[PDB]
């Protein structure tokens, strides 16, 4: 787990233009296009960012490239900023990623407005920061995200985020999932030919009382049919949604 997997979870993946929860036009993995309320302003901005005529639509490659630029921008924004850099340099990798997340969501300047929180973080005072961050326009606008980001600063662990990975062992695919607020990782061995998506999903549910929703989607956000055999599933990437969160899974081969 790292900054890129973390932001994938927080931000999801969309190949069409959409309104985020603040209601601004966005695409890709959390790429804000404009704060303008015009959809043409937004299509216009997209075309500039990609360097072609998209008609509001991009490819998975274009999303990852853009995402990669935005993260880079966010790190370079921290290093150029005089309030942010000291804090960033004091922090371990996991807490650094929490900060970059914040910068990525609300810019260099919004984040430097958090003078007390930042001081507390520099001073190693993890709960006092957490409590303080928890009282902010940020937390109010996007509380679920903010809680996750705050838990990362509080703890210095990846506990608020989850996981999904796919590995072969004996020629069988093995899927491991660590859920948010869970110490234990859990794994699932499937039979490629005879097992299907729905079988795997029912097992996922069976494993934890805390799961109220599970689904698989293509990267395009189209639901994969439950009856689809696991061998077909693993020919490409897919999105596994578990409660609120989405995990972009990238099987080998």
């Amino acid at each position: 787990m790292n900054i890129f997997e973390m932001l994938r979870i927080d931000e999801g993946l969309r190949l069409k233009i959409y309104k985020n929860t603040e209601g601004y036009y966005t695409i890709g993995i959390g790429h804000l296009l404009t704060k303008s309320p015009s959809l043409n302003a937004a299509k216009s901005e997209l075309d500039k960012a990609i360097g072609r005529n998209t008609n509001g639509v991009i490819t998975k490659d274009e999303a990852e490239k853009l995402f990669n630029q935005d993260v880079d921008a966010a790190v370079r924004g921290i290093l150029r900023n005089a309030k942010l850099k000291p804090v960033y340099d004091s922090l371990d990798a996991v807490r650094r990623a929490a900060l970059i997340n914040m910068v990525f969501q609300m810019g260099e300047t919004g984040v430097a407005g958090f003078t007390n929180s930042l001081r507390m973080l520099q001073q190693k005072r993890w709960d006092e920061a957490a409590v303080n961050l928890a009282k902010s326009r940020w937390y109010n606008q996007t509380p679920n995200r903010a809680k996750r980001v705050i838990t990362t600063f509080r703890t210095g662990t990846w506990d608020a985020y989850g996981s999904v990975t796919v590995v072969y062992q004996n020629g069988l695919p093995v899927i491991s999932v660590r859920l948010p607020a869970r110490r234990e990782r859990c794994q699932f061995t499937l039979k490629p030919i005879s097992d299907s998506v729905g079988v795997f999903l029912r097992q996922l549910q069976e494993e934890d009382r805390g799961i109220d929703r599970v689904a698989i989607y293509s990267p395009d956000g189209v639901r994969v049919a439950a009856s689809t055999g696991i061998d077909l599933l693993l020919l490409d990437d897919f999105k596994l949604v578990i409660n609120d969160l989405t995990y972009h899974v990238r099987p080998p081969k």
